[PDB]
């Protein structure tokens, strides 16, 4: 029905993407509601036309091979919205895993359910852990072993003899790339075959979990959405990276601190899932808490919704239960016509995160203009092998990397540099 925002928060496992959301399409053909449906994911868009194999869906994602029914990734919803593009007034907007924290993520719930608050529409977030869960033990399809224990973050030899004996399969979060490279360095050592995942190799690294034996998965926080193990065991750091804006100037990688009780339960929540295969076993390695509370991902969903049109200068806000977690100014990110497409193309071709590319637009600096890669201040140098950062400017000129700018999130593990670099020198 119109004007419903319904939060479906089954247990983990308990069938939202695979029983209900097929029922709920099949009504919403009947009903003739032009509706979408949002996938994590290009990997779980992929399981999703499995799941809805059969039904009239047309599927906006080169990720699967085959309507009212359109489906898309939570972040193409969005960088639609910011584009000229049109977009459809979904009357039925259905987003899975609605728990994501990736600002595209946090966006399109708050235009979603500005929406829905406005009367125009009805939405649907499916997710085990809605914002605000404070239950990291949730319900499960078969009974888990949990156990807090001391898990290691770096390489170790010795008094962890329970992570090597294992002889199933184990899904281990760590709270970095750059931790799970030396883990997974370890665990190598030690004769283990393991696969490492994060957010820029997930499509790729993942069919390895199907393709190739294995002993351990390594992965960030991007297997918490939908990602599927037949594993047996879930280690978990319980330990993050919080990306935080510093004096209004630049983003560090904070902690690694505590994850929330949500991302908890999620990481858990990968197993469990077989009700006929009670004793997989989770092993955590710290607390929970909140620390959400000014995650930059929160302040960059505000200056990714402060640039989609919703109706003359009306705004939308975040989805209630998050809004509390950024202390902004409605609008204050807004941009004009131009600066908003030159916004927009360094996120998406220049693959620069959101608070970096709005401090570049907002400069009034055009898309294809690199000189602030070299300005800033010496504070701002990057660093690759304890020396400074160097690259051939689009001019031919060998300069040191030192963006005027500076966000961690551009440097923080070699692939990120890589790619950084690549952009200073103009390639792409
Ligand atoms: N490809 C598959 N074939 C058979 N069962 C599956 C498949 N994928 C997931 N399942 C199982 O179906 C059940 C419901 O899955 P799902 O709908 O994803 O749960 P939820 O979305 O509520 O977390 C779970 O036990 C899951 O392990
Ligand atoms: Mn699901």
């Amino acid at each position: 029905k119109k004007k419903q925002l319904t939060v479906l928060d089954l247990h983990p496992g308990a069938g939202k993407t695979r029983r209900v959301l097929p029922e709920i399409v099949r009504e919403a053909i009947k009903k003739r509601l032009r509706t979408v449906i949002l996938a994590p994911t290009r990997v779980v868009a992929a399981e999703m036309e499995e799941a809805l194999r059969g039904l009239p869906v047309r599927y906006m994602t080169t990720a699967v091979n085959v309507e009212i029914v359109d489906l898309m990734c939570h972040a193409t919803f969005t960088s639609r919205l910011l584009q000229p593009i049109r977009v459809p007034n979904y009357n039925l907007n259905i987003m899975d895993e609605a728990h994501f924290t990736d600002p595209s993520s946090i966006a399109a719930r708050g235009y979603i359910s500005t929406r829905v608050e406005m009367g125009e529409a009805a939405a649907i977030f499916m997710t085990a852990t809605p914002p605000g869960t404070r239950d990291a033990f949730p319900d499960s399809n078969s009974p888990i072993m949990d156990t807090e224990v001391e898990v290691p973050e770096r390489a170790w030899s010795s008094g962890f003899d329970w992570v090597t004996d294992h002889s199933g399969k184990t899904v281990w979060f760590v709270p970095s790339v750059r931790n799970g490279n030396e883990i997974a360095a370890c665990l190598t050592k030690a004769g283990k075959r393991v696969i490492q995942l994060s957010r820029k190799t997930f499509e790729t690294e993942f069919q390895k979990t199907k393709n190739q034996e294995w002993d351990f998965v390594i992965t960030t926080d991007i297997s918490e959405m939908g990602a599927n193990f037949k594993a047996d065991r879930v280690i978990d750091s319980r330990r993050c990276l919080k990306p935080v804006i510093l004096d209004g100037e630049r983003v560090i990688l904070a902690g690694p601190m505590p994850v929330t009780h949500a991302s908890a339960a999620q990481r858990r929540g990968r197993i469990g899932r077989n009700p006929n295969k009670p004793g997989d076993e989770y092993m955590y390695g710290g607390g929970c808490a909140e620390t959400d509370e000014g995650h930059a991902h929160w302040l960059e969903a505000r200056m990714l919704l402060d640039n989609i049109y919703l109706q003359d200068g009306l705004i939308a806000s975040l989805y209630r239960p998050e809004a509390d977690k950024v202390a902004a100014i409605e609008g204050e990110f807004k941009l004009r016509t131009e600066q908003r497409k030159t916004f927009v193309e360094l996120m998406k071709r220049g693959d620069l995160p959101v608070w970096l590319a709005y401090q570049v637009a907002s400069a009034g600096i055009t898309y294809t203009d690199r000189r602030w890669c070299f300005d800033g201040t010496t504070n701002n140098t990057i660093m690759e092998d304890s020396v400074p950062a160097e690259v051939w400017t689009k001019y031919g000129e060998k300069r040191v990397l030192k963006p005027r700018w500076m966000d961690a999130r551009v440097c923080s593990d070699h692939a990120a540099l890589k790619s950084f670099k690549e952009f200073a020198a103009g390639k792409r």
